[PDB]
């Protein structure tokens, strides 16, 4: 019965669903011959009520090289990009839901994760298998890609589907802490384009740019609109798009005008829908955002490596696309 | 660059489209260092495969890289790949049966990452990886839809088509066993439950121990009765605790008109886990091209040095006696 060592960054919401979560599980771990043991856990304030023990607490940057396992959940780019170097420079994992960070500093952190040292299934929709289910997809050749990546802003838009305000949409939106610390990152877009530019490193692109994703977000959005959109048979719905323009990828985030029976229209949750030869039309969907279903992918992740598996890969190389594509804007 | 030596069990629909996806995606896979070449391909009945690679009598596996089978039965294959497991050879597989009946014997090398079976559940479309993540939480109640001929004959008996006139449109099509029973008796969907069960829940699960029934008392009055009622009934494959144990079930099931497993128009696997919430996957679960994605997803995941599917570590508690 061997120490697996973990070192948690952060210690707010989705670090403290993570904490609990091993605690509860810790019986689950001893299958695999691990006890978990905390080295610490960073936090910016160690005075706030918190489910965790005052003792693992720690207010400054702490020594990580003897962790097994980093698990980061602490927010930002910069920040958590020198807390990790030195420890994925050591050969010592890194789990994350961290997908700015993995968006905006893949130059440096690329080269890890094509070691299998980054496991970030919890960095798009949450617990919801989406990095597994493109892992699976890389069966085929990748015609289009469509998925509704944001939490925040699929409430949103469900919220004013059913009358009300954007305002109070929003509000609730944090409070169920599906938002942003920054909730711009999800209203106007951003937050599916770092996830969609994910998703082209893995299954098309290493080397695919954030920066060559054009994203714009549902600012122009009311319930009159939508309102409209029910009477023309249709579901408007923030919308990540990977397809071909050209024989190159183009990415794309946009509110889209669905037919209302379409799965990403009547999908509940959020949801990835992807075309693809031989396989055909596959699609997966569940809960985007939230402490606990953030936790589940973390957690996930925590299992398959401590099975034996490496982490996420980006794709090999890469591939222009087999066919031209084009969903109508609002 | 490295030559990965592959040994194909099966010249049939799926080997075949195995066989042409493998050399059409050759580029793919020296992008990881390797070119294939094929040894050899076991034919049962002597396809687009070049006659000088077939062979009607089994040949030596044991310098093989991997072993892909998509041959059908158990006994057979089971003889002709445990050689090769035993001796630290991979194994990829769309054989549900096989993984289902002699699990006493393969259970030892799946828990070493030496089986690949992605394609033996909902083919191509991910199912045990969508469950590898499930892990994350634990199960409150799993329901799939996971037999795509008796999905077919549903459907097209609610449009009025008889059930033997959509069984054999679904004959045709390529969905079915060669013996349609294994698909309209549930068996087909009870062998691909026992392996989702042992993924997730308990990876001693005996295929015995899934009480499976099929559609035979379903025609097309009694599926316009359910559509009057706001219903679709389906075949669903059921895992939930009872009494302190897990429990597996195939049988026709009348489900609201609006529920994700009701829209489906391919398999779906339908979870609800904790602390994630409600999860689903849906795509195609038969087919040649469909198969083969499957079983060229497990060779990249192979390639990529990720091991194969494991077994649940240990048997978990279920959390909510459900039905
Ligand atoms: N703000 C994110 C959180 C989960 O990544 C969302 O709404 O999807
Ligand atoms: N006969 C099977 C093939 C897929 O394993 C079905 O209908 O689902
Ligand atoms: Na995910
Ligand atoms: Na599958």
């Amino acid at each position: 019965m061997e120490a697996l060592k973990i070192a948690l960054l952060g210690g707010g919401t989705v670090g403290s669903a993570f904490y609990n979560l091993v605690l509860e599980r810790a019986e689950e771990l001893s299958a695999f011959g691990v006890v978990p043991r905390f080295l610490g856990v960073l936090v910016r304030d160690p005075r706030k009520p918190r489910a965790i023990p005052q003792e693992l607490l720690r207010a400054e940057p702490f020594d990580l090289l003897e962790a097994d396992l980093v698990v980061e959940a602490m927010g930002g780019v910069e920040a958590p990009l020198r807390l990790v170097l030195p420890a994925l420079e050591a050969g010592i994992p890194l789990i994350t839901a961290n997908k700015a960070l993995l968006a905006e500093a893949w130059e440096s952190l690329r080269p890890f994760a094509e070691e299998g040292l980054i496991y970030h299934e919890a960095s798009v929709m949450a617990g919801t298998p989406a990095l597994s289910f493109l892992e699976t997809l890389r069966g085929s050749e990748l015609l289009e890609l469509h998925g509704i990546l944001n939490g925040t802003t699929l409430y949103i838009l469900q919220e004013m589907e059913k009358g009300r305000t954007y305002a109070e949409a929003l509000l609730e939106a944090q409070r169920l802490g599906y938002a942003e610390a920054d909730p711009t990152l999800d209203v106007e877009g951003i937050d599916a384009a770092h996830k969609l530019t994910l998703l082209a490193r893995l299954l098309v692109d290493p080397g695919f740019p954030f920066a060559e994703v054009e994203a714009q977000g549902i600012a122009r959005l009311t319930p009159e609109v939508l309102q409209k959109a029910e009477a023309r048979g249709e579901r408007v719905r923030l919308v990540a798009s990977l397809f071909g323009e050209g024989g190159r990828w183009r990415a794309a985030v946009a509110p889209r005008r669905l037919p209302q029976d379409h799965p990403l229209a009547r999908a509940r949750g959020n949801a990835l829908w992807v075309r693809a030869r031989p396989l055909g039309e596959a699609f997966v969907t569940g809960p985007g955002a939230g402490g606990g279903a953030t936790a589940s992918g973390l957690f996930a992740d925590l299992l398959r490596f401590l099975s034996g598996a490496p982490g996420h890969l980006p794709a090999p190389r890469a591939r222009p696309p087999l066919e031209e594509g084009s969903w109508p804007g609002v």
